């Protein structure tokens, strides 16, 4: 029988990781450049997620305009949220420099009226005469990607009680579960060991085969063949009748972009 | 009970790999500057060169490379042709971007003076003076999917096989092998089929089923696996001792190339 997979899948399974990582500009990059989506989003939804990943914030205001009309939606929260972004990132187009701080004044002037308090105004004004907006404590890991990913998670968490989003198809075949690529990753290099134990022992250990893992390259360098399915098939069905692991991961951290200008023109 | 170390910077290198792969160059370097990964075994000037050509840094690579002019075994004009010609088409691209405050068109006439004595053949150099006329760089016949990115890594490959002869590098553990992480993923949904085997006979299978039902985005079950089937090999008596795989190619997006081509502006302004 022939196995068919699809680089899109993998796609999916590594956007998951680097989600489960933040690492969201390498996740943005990644779905802009495959067009891969891991994830099943309602019309509407899928589009509102594309104008915000995108740095279309007017047209976000206008495309969410019609929910602005009910009682209970808190308009106020939805547009601060979505100038104080636009703000952010025309202030990050500037600080890379007559015109785009014209823009920047124009979206503080804006989003005015729909802060909290008086003092974030004022925090959003003083942001103005730093020279780099980053110079803020509570804007130091500020950048426009995981920006427009938690302003799309807020404006969908808002939005989601007024819009129908559930009415779609079971997620199931369109993402990844959850870790699947580690797992899967994990899964190999266990198959590489069992292979390895079936082939030490037909040709003359318990913890040594644990031990000579090779994530990056494997140590025998093979490919993959039907061999361990195929000799497991052959065994005799009396040896099923007879009878976890502590992985240890290691985090990263990377000590710290101009996506905005995309969007602009 | 023993355990396993595994570092999550050298499964970023299998993705890395796996993005190079599929010319994913954009997303691969967001992958490089976001995590601090870079997937391979370089020197740490090896490492600062990667970095200025990678950044459009063209004049900067010049003068980096500049004290290896002088080595016999060292090519001049090829280096200085192809780092003078990167430089070139990213000025003329940012000169594609654009009022009329057009200094990038001096610019982009400076670099192809620049390169004037370095081209193969004067017919190259017409070529390269025809790129002019153009309104667009990237609708020329020759140039219909030329990538910012994508040449910037082509670029960095060429000088990094030229300069490799000198300032070296620890054996070449730290950069995954070719399509590790395809490879990876496919032994361990061999793996899950061979669980589902295992738990299949001494329970309530065919050779075909286990591989129809395979499955990649979800688990068979989401079955979190450990050493059970490795300890259960482990105990078995001593007497108890191909595959073709059709892979769907993705059909990326043309709105890549169009994204793709302010890059030379993000470096100008870098």
């Amino acid at each position: 029988e022939t196995v068919n997979v699809k680089e899109v899948e993998i796609i999916k399974l590594i956007l998951d990781f680097l989600n489960s990582k933040k690492l969201h500009i390498s996740m943005l990059a990644l779905e802009k450049e495959s067009g891969v989506i891991n994830g099943l989003f309602s019309d509407d939804m899928l589009f509102l997620r594309q104008l915000i990943l995108d740095g279309q914030w007017d047209e976000v205001l206008q495309f969410i305009q019609p929910l602005e009309c009910m009682e209970k939606f808190d308009k106020k929260r939805f547009r601060y949220i979505i100038l104080k972004q636009k703000f952010l990132e025309a202030l990050c187009v500037n600080n890379a420099m007559e015109f785009t701080m014209q823009e920047a004044v124009q979206c503080l002037h804006a989003l005015e009226e729909y802060c909290p308090s008086k003092d974030d105004y004022s925090k959003l004004c003083l942001l103005l005469t730093l020279p780099r907006l980053t110079n803020h404590a509570e804007f130091k890991d500020w950048n426009p990607s995981t920006a427009r990913v938690h302003c799309f998670e807020e404006v969908c968490v808002m939005v989601a009680e007024f819009i129908p989003a559930d009415r779609k198809l079971s997620e199931a075949g369109f993402k990844a579960s959850n870790n699947r690529l580690f797992q899967l990753v994990m899964k190999g290099l266990l198959y590489e060991c069992c292979v390895e134990f079936c082939q030490s022992k037909a040709t003359g250990t318990e913890s040594e085969v644990l031990l000579g893992i090779d994530l990056l390259c494997g140590n025998g360098c093979d490919d993959l063949d039907l061999s361990l399915l195929s000799w497991l098939q052959n065994l005799p069905s009396s040896v099923f009748s007879c009878a976890m692991l502590n992985i240890h991961v290691d985090k990263l951290l990377k000590p710290t972009l101009l996506t905005p200008l995309i969007s602009k023109l």
